[PDB]
């Protein structure tokens, strides 16, 4: 079973890791922590497909559901990843109902979508009965990180075949005319985010958000978020080394 | 100029990072911090030659001195790394004078060593007049992490063409019959490390040490070690994540 | 000369291999067998471009025409591959005349198409006279694997600059509302396939099909197919190991 | 600062290298020569993203501004590269004002464009003030290599958010119905190129051109070109080895 | 637990696959079959360290024990593989007791061997209390494929810290002056293999063998070999394809 | 047939290219020129096993004989390259007869050597009846680039199973106390090279040499060297670019 979906079915949210660094060793290492999922970021990173492919295997062995935030909302790229044992897709810059249908169409075999049939790695996981349950095995979120996304939120949330939406808070803050700051106090950004969540849950759909600290993720979890990511590997690693250095040199 | 040798020339220590994770992005980032050097571990890691080459380029662009802890003390492996712009070499399990001579032979052109001439990247960095300073551009440390190497410390320090030694405290604890624990303070191991430190300085040679934490590294800097590494990327990242998860899930 | 095109000119079909596993050693090994071509599958596989590039070289040394089934019908991806010594392109999910023109446009230098000029590997094969013969050196098939493709078959086959079409029988079976089974007996799927072939040959164009067994490929060859692939490396390798195990344990 | 932009601000053109061969050693080596920039060609080459990523680092260490000629004018591919320390983008086959706006939109953060915010490598170069100066740090050229591009030159040059255009002379010669020859004497091709340059400078925008010899680049430099590339690594390497062989065998 | 050592503990053989082809997709797939272990050949293959690391992860996710046949019997190569989650080691051309001691030294922490401590992947799999069972988590086999190794079988079996040996029948045939043919039954070679088998069991040590076919492997299981590999991916794939082509082109 | 051995059989020299740059595109292109062979330098370069494998395939498709200058003279490294379709081996720093014997052992199947049997690519190229000609399909050269190797030239040439030697003039100049300069004509080094050439031919053995330029290579062909390499890709590319830049920026 999909571990995030089994979180949701058992009435609780998922906490996910977020990797910008390529490779299998930190991926597995983080996956064995009390993360329900680890997201590989193929957008704001040097991670291409050759590197993602072994990292999905690493996360699954680690005991976390492999998730990928794609470079772009592209049906054929999303389908390749599904076939490689990506079991969650987060599509950036989903701004319209049409783009969200485009996302949906990639996540589901006909007749519900137009997903190409060749399930190399999921067939090994789920076996010859994969077709029947393929849809439930995969989690699909549209990212909301523009003013336009915000305006089209109900129409995006109308789209059958996506589990929910995922807030890109830095892109969202920037396009709102504010500082691209993670975990921001900026009142407009904060109200926009709360508005996205309320609309999502009213549409009976799931909402997630990207966090830069445990402190902030704790708060989002308390406010009812279903899928919270904290924190990117490079940011935690950078912060950790800065502390090691200041402690060593004090 | 070698950033580590500059520290040493002004009679100050060098502080170095330590990578077990392949990739250029974290190698550049940590290199931009207040690290004098960044060591790529090619031993206890999934980093092979193909991954190491571009990480060297990134650490150098970062503005730290590129260091490698080799898989093994093998002269052909060491030479190929130096030609790929390793300016720092930490050769593991150097247990005998013969083995220090073998390290030494790789770090120096004839007649001082038998290093092969083909310095693809060094000649790009130091241009004309690289050869004239080749030996000083490179830093070479013999790793002490065995009973045998503890016994043979004086003969290892006698070898002209090495700068000094580098302690592996966990592997030394293990080989002295004790728990292989991070930043060990097992009394006997503490004694053996103190002895190595003193014999390095008595010999006019630099002494360095592997640290798993900022606390231990600060104490080693205070004990006058010349080269302190702190801490491995993977151990810093796992602890960082464990803490972010505990704060996220806290009542 | 293109070995598949020289098959066709000499009044006989091509039998091609089908690789989902990355690497050069099996590629060369299979290429030296009595395969006229080996197809690299960049869709239902972890094969990205970094891995495809050496595999094209391996197949050509092996003595088989390097063919690639792309992730997607994309002009710029197809052009890169041509430039890397892909000499056959099979484009998945070609559903409309417009998408088939899009395919055609990538395969041909102006004025016949809008192929970007920079023929890194074909220049080495064919020399400074490559331009004059570039078109004949490359084989272009549109895949037919949807109901929509089926409906638009004559219009697809109308498009100047494609050699023919290639049936995706599992995607085709699935979208027809049937089991995604290779080498299927399902009567609708079988009639649809026979209909695609008849229309193709009536349009004086070539038709191929993907097979999962030698038994089935034999039949398609007999029915007049011009380009038959059997069988994917992973499927033959999986089947072979299952036999080795049952023989060893009997 | 961007070294090409500082060339232009100081009233002089840029001479750039052009790499079709993957890897870091020749990249750094060429970057330390009296090249102001080195362009990595991801179109007419086997260079994918995994190989480009370390080559950008190599060029920057070498002391030349890392430039990339993309496979295709794609917003999400261009954005990934920016984030990887590509500081110049040359987009091939820019044929219309709309495609040039598409290019522009990728190069600039909102509100001037819709660039996704996650500046992994430029943040390390420029620091926390990167946002304010992001636009100036990057150089954007639209390639003109079709008749259609030629026809739409004023409209392309109208687009705010591109520095200028870059002539693809072989594709341009080919589509003009002439031989795809580098550094061509063909009178129509020569007049078209001179016309592109004149229109560019009249629009107060920058113009570049791809060259195959130092002799030709010298001439383009004299005619007022702002960004001249000479010559592709494989072509110089091939020519050099042919000379070595003829000298050795004489 | 080591799936091979579990087979052995219940006094049953282990059956293992054999990969010469790089990639994670076929390594996972074959690992999901009724193979106890899957050996990655890093000797007679284009598989280097960079490709081997993710194949280990895939075989383990597949649910077979990850095994490696090394390029050479070299302790630093063996240690780096064990730390990357090789739980099974087959070291080629082990011809002398000294060479078995050298294999042995890599497979065990001090004081039983001189394995370096840095178990990145093993500590993730076996968590707390890995060190307490480290030796049993790993399986190490000395390869017998020479005249010299045939002569020295008893002294190789005497070495405490190896589980047993692994026969290379083709390389042994070749070195005994005979055609290097797959699953050879050359009378003299058959005698030499039988002798190795008997001296392994007399010594209380496990004995294994390379098979190129399911037929030969079944006979070896019947002769009581403890570890049988069958058959190499590339040889299984070429024969599979040859047969599909012959059926496709048949009248 | 081996293109180098064919040259030799008709008593003509072989001319070879030399790659320090990873990638298949330039390896194919230069192989299509009038080069008899193309040597991949795995020593003074960032080329590891993973990059070397597909470059061999490209040089062979190019229509030149695939050659490798190894990182080190190590039999397991040499064997794995031959099985990956290296048909030409240049082993560096071969200084003693023992070291030539060690090269020799890797190039030949028993009983003439102890090469492991697993010829994945060679058996694809030469099909049935590869084994019958395996030794002649491969060319092996001992590199002379030291004082020691100059002294021991006669005992190195005595070793049956090597074709001859390959001079590294820069490394030989360096080790003889002189400037390590490209295509050196330092009088003493010229003497040492002439002596090596004469002792190779006296011994009935082939002699080859590293050239950094077409001029030097032409002179060596004229002095009757049997194998001349000219010139490294990276040195040819940097000079080519320097010249294109100087012409571009000229008044
Ligand atoms: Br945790
Ligand atoms: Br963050
Ligand atoms: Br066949
Ligand atoms: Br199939
Ligand atoms: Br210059
Ligand atoms: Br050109
Ligand atoms: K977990
Ligand atoms: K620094
Ligand atoms: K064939
Ligand atoms: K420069
Ligand atoms: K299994
Ligand atoms: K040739
Ligand atoms: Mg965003
Ligand atoms: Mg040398
Ligand atoms: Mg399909
Ligand atoms: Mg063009
Ligand atoms: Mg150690
Ligand atoms: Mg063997």
């Amino acid at each position: 079973h999909n571990k995030v979906r089994t979180c949701w079915n058992e009435g609780r949210p998922a906490l996910a890791g977020w990797l910008q660094l390529p490779g299998t060793l930190h991926a597995e290492a983080l996956a064995r922590l009390d993360y329900d999922a680890v997201v590989i970021d193929m957008q704001a990173s040097p991670i291409d497909f050759g590197q993602v492919a072994p990292m999905l295997i690493a996360i699954e062995l680690g005991g976390a559901e492999p998730f990928v935030r794609t470079q772009v909302n592209d049906p054929s790229d999303i389908m390749k990843l599904l076939d490689a044992g990506a079991y969650g897709i987060i599509a950036p810059m989903v701004n319209t109902r049409a783009e969200a249908q485009t996302l949906a169409s990639a996540l589901h075999y006909s007749p519900r979508g137009l997903r190409s049939f060749g399930p190399r790695r999921p067939s090994l996981r789920y076996g010859s009965g994969y077709l029947a349950q393929a849809s439930e095995t995969v989690v699909g979120l549209a990212m909301i990180e523009t003013r336009e996304a915000l305006a089209n939120i109900d129409e995006i949330l109308s789209v059958d075949g996506i589990d929910g939406v995922f807030i890109g808070p830095t892109d969202l803050a920037l396009d709102l005319g504010h500082a691209p700051l993670v975990d921001t106090e900026e009142a407009e950004v904060v109200s926009a985010i709360a508005h996205v969540r309320e609309r999502a849950h009213a549409a009976g759909k799931r909402v997630g958000i990207f966090c830069g600290s445990g402190g902030f993720a704790r708060v989002k979890l308390a406010e009812g978020f279903d899928f919270v990511t904290a924190a990117p590997d490079l940011a935690m690693l950078s912060a950790a080394a800065r502390q090691v250095i200041a402690d060593a040199r004090a």
